[PDB]
C-alpha cells in the first residue's frame, strides 16, 4: 500500500532528497525538459501518451511540451515540501495518482521515469545513492497506481 | 487571448503578487484549504464538480480535500515564478486550463475564486490592492478558458 511505502522513506533518504533537489529544483524549466526529453528518447513507447503535446522532439521549443514539464518539477516540489508530514504526503500522491490512473498509467510504467532521473541527477554529480533514494520516492506513487 | 491578458500584469501589480504571496505561501496547506472551504461556503452551487473529494464539511481533515487544496497552491506557486517570463507563464497558464476545460469549468465559474482570495488576504492583513492585483491573475487563467 502507499502507507507502507511512504514509510519506507527514512531519515537518510529524505536528506538525500532534499540536498538533491536543492541542485536540480533550481532550474526547474531546464532540468524539466531535460528529464521530458530524455524520457521520449530511452522509452519511446511512451510518447503516445503524450499525443496532445505534438511534435515533442522540438523540445523547449514546444510550448505545450515546456509547460507540461514546468507543472511536473512543481508536483516534485511538493513532495519534497510535504516529506515532514507523512499523512501530507500520502494524501498529495494520490491526488497526483487520480490522473495517471485515468489515463490508464500502470505502475510498471511510471516506473519508466527513474532512468530520466538517473540521468538528469547523474549530469549534476549525484550519483547512485541519490538515483535509489529518487526511486524510493517514486515507489510511493507507484504504489497509488 | 492569454498573451494580452498577461499585458495587465504590469510591473507593480506582479509586485503586489510577490508580496502577498510571500505571506500567503507559507502555509500551503492552511491556505490552501482556506480558499477552498470559503469558495465552498460562498458558492455553494461549486461543489457540484468536487463529488471525488467526498465530505468537504471535514474541511482540513478531509485527506481528499487537503491533497487538492495543497496542490491548487503549488499551481500558484508555479505562476508566481514566471510572472517575469511572460512566455513560460502563458504555457502554463495553457497547460492547467486543459483540465479544467475538460470539466466544462467555465471563465464565469472559474471567476468565483476571487472573492475567497479576497478574504483570505484580508485574513492577512493584504487590502483591496492586493485583491485587484490577483483578480488579475486570474483573469489571464479566465481568458484561457
Ligand atoms: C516523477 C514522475 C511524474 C510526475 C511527478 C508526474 C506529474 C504529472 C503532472 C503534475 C501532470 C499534470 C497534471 C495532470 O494533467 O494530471 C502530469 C500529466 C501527465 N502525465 Fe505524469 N508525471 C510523472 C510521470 C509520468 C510518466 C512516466 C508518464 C507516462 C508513462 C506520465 C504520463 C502523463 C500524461 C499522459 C500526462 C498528460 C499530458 C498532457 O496531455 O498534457 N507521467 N503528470
Ligand atoms: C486559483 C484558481 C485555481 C487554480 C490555481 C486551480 C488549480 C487546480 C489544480 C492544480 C488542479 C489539480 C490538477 C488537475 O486535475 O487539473 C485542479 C483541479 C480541479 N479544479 Fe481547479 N483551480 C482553480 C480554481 C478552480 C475553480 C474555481 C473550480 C471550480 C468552480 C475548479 C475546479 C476544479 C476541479 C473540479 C478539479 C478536480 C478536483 C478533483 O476532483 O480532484 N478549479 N485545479
Amino acid at each position: 500500500s502507499v502507507y507502507d511505502a511512504a514509510a519506507q522513506l527514512t531519515a537518510d533518504v529524505k536528506k538525500d532528497l532534499r540536498d538533491s533537489w536543492k541542485v536540480i529544483g533550481s532550474d526547474k524549466k531546464g532540468n524539466g525538459v531535460a528529464l521530458m526529453t530524455t524520457l521520449f528518447a530511452d522509452n519511446q513507447e511512451t510518447i503516445g501518451y503524450f499525443k496532445r503535446l505534438g511534435d515533442v522532439s522540438q523540445g523547449m521549443a514546444n510550448d505545450k511540451l515546456r509547460g507540461h514539464s514546468i507543472t511536473l518539477m512543481y508536483a516534485l516540489q511538493n513532495f519534497i515540501d510535504q516529506l515532514d508530514n507523512p499523512d501530507d504526503l500520502v494524501c498529495v500522491v494520490e491526488k497526483y495518482a487520480v490522473n495517471h490512473i485515468t489515463r490508464k498509467i500502470s505502475a510498471a510504467e511510471f516506473g519508466k521515469i527513474n532512468g530520466p532521473i538517473k540521468k538528469v541527477l547523474a549530469s549534476k554529480n549525484f550519483g547512485d545513492k541519490y538515483a535509489n533514494a529518487w526511486a524510493k520516492l517514486v515507489a510511493v506513487v507507484q504504489a497509488a497506481l
